[PDB]
């Protein structure tokens, strides 16, 4: 048989309007991001989706996005599970910094490696970093399945997959094989990591994949939980392609 | 108090202005009801509550109340679990009717009996009722731990406790004993039901218990999960007392 699930990246936040890496900083959605979530819900309602389970990260923007979608669907009673393993990639010391500023300071090539490469690891975030405390003093990281001191201080996309894959195999994949309709409300790079795995994208090719925000991602899997075909985006394709470019352009020097 | 837990009933719903028995009909919170939820979260945050698990009914107003509370607490990550067993008492045929109009026509004492009695079972809702289809056709009841045809069509407060107690004993109680701080976002009568049980309130005394909306109810339990003392409403008692009278007045003429 074949199985379909929905994956999506939450919408806008104050920091991305400023083009700053947010990552593990628990920023809330802004008005726009909230609306993008509701629009995703309306599209899903149009397709008459009836979810059985929802998985999110422990970053509140991921959870609020799910809640907004469920409300649009009148499905607020559907079980939700949140895990740090779906958290956006940890950008380490790059957290809070302006992407275009990084391109000017280190060049576009380096920035593209930091943002999209598979193996490159961002410099780790140190205790002196402006957002260090706000992150590691939060109780949500004191009750994860890994000790607080063992949580990453930065992650390469490969690092993300290593901590996300076990969660997918052990808690999400089984539900898919049981025919459950699943919604994964994740982030830009945690989503790319999952896609890289399910579609068997190469270490090299994954660098060219950029996901637009607030856009339902359609993915169909076979009996072996491997992608039957490339992931697709639900909505106006031209607008989605333009949004993908805007994300890419955030790491480019003006011209 | 070896264990402490918070329970509360959600604020005003979409039918509150009309003062109609909502019960199993899935109406959403109105503007005021949302604020009541937010104020609850603020009050809980001021008292340093850190929840580890939240239980709600499957009625959206109860879930939304929990979500708003969690947001004020910055605890949106805390696990939430929902069950029809925490649903408000099923008002049967009385669903959709105006409380005050009933009081006018049948007498305040009669309506008070229907609302707070422990043993009186309201007339069952019938297929001809305006809100029957809307309730029993909903997918949330298709995936219950009980067959659709087995779900009640009306419930006395005693019936409510009977289908709520199992959920408490099997899912909630164990967590409390594990030291977890729990929040129960329930309803006017399902909350009364749980209180009767936990505080060992008599069949007669339970009739005089009316719970205010949007007010956190602190319950302190011992090793046997039995209330050590009476439930405590967290907030200004005078304002809380008025919130209670508001509920009682819903069944009074004028
Ligand atoms: O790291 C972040 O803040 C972005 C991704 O940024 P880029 O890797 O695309 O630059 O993830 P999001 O929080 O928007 O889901
Ligand atoms: O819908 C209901 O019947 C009320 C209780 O009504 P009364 O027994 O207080 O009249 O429960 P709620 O929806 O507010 O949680």
């Amino acid at each position: 048989s074949k199985y379909k699930l929905i994956m999506l990246r939450h919408g806008e936040g104050a920091w991305n309007k400023e083009n700053r890496f947010c990552s593990w900083v628990d920023q809330k959605l802004n008005s726009e991001g909230m609306e993008e979530a509701r629009n995703c819900g309306k599209q899903l309602k149009a397709l008459n989706f009836e979810f059985d389970l929802v998985f999110t990260s422990v970053l509140n923007r991921s959870i609020h996005t799910a809640w907004l979608i469920l409300e649009e669907l009148g499905q607020e009673w559907v079980p939700v599970e949140s895990s740090w393993r779906l958290n956006e990639r940890h950008y380490g010391a790059l957290i809070g910094l302006n992407r275009e500023q990084m391109a000017l300071n280190h060049g576009e090539e380096q920035v593209r490696l930091w943002r999209r490469s598979y193996n490159v690891t961002p410099p780790p975030i140190e205790e002196s970093h402006p957002y260090y405390q706000e992150i590691y003093n939060d109780r949500r990281y004191k009750v994860c399945d890994v000790p607080l001191d063992q949580l990453p201080r930065s992650e390469s996309l490969k690092d993300v997959l290593e901590r996300l894959l076990p969660y997918w195999n052990e808690r999400i994949a089984p539900e898919v094989l049981r025919g459950k309709t699943i919604l994964i409300s994740a982030h830009g790079n945690s989503s790319r990591a999952l896609l890289k795995h399910l579609e068997g994208i190469s270490d090299e090719d994954i660098i060219n994949i950029t996901l637009p925000t607030g856009v339902p991602i359609l993915l169909e899997l076979d009996e072996n939980l491997r992608a039957v075909g490339p992931h697709q985006f639900l909505g106006d394709q031209e607008a989605i392609q333009a949004a993908i470019k805007k994300v890419e352009d955030q790491g480019k020097v003006k011209q």
